[PDB]
């Protein structure tokens, strides 16, 4: 589609700043009634981190950085035909896990 950019993934602020597209999608504000479209630019920066910036600091133990991966699988599970119904559980499980693990665990609480 588009693979290729020119990403960077700073840091962690990165992190938050891709997910942070993807929690705004879940519930973006009542400015957009397609998630969907939203998502749409968030997969732009997919193929720019996955394919165009993949290199990060990978400890070898990284929780969220596998989330993104588990997550992403699930997100693009909503986009199907643009299914405008109840977010799914693995959609919800997964954008929820993701988001808490996303929005909890980086927002440092417990």
């Amino acid at each position: 589609c588009d693979s290729g950019t020119g990403l960077t993934g700073n840091y962690s602020q990165d992190t938050l700043t891709v997910i942070a597209t993807l929690r705004e999608a879940i519930d973006l504000p009542q400015d957009a009634p397609n998630r969907q479209e939203v998502q749409d630019t968030a997969r732009g920066q997919i193929n720019d981190y996955i394919s165009r910036y993949r290199r990060k600091g990978d400890a070898g133990g990284l929780k969220s950085f596998t989330t993104m991966q588990t997550a992403l699988n699930s997100l693009a599970g909503y986009y199907t035909s643009y299914g405008a119904r109840p977010i799914p559980e693995k959609l919800k499980k997964r954008l929820q896990l993701e988001f808490t693990q996303a929005e909890r665990s980086i927002e440092r609480g417990v």
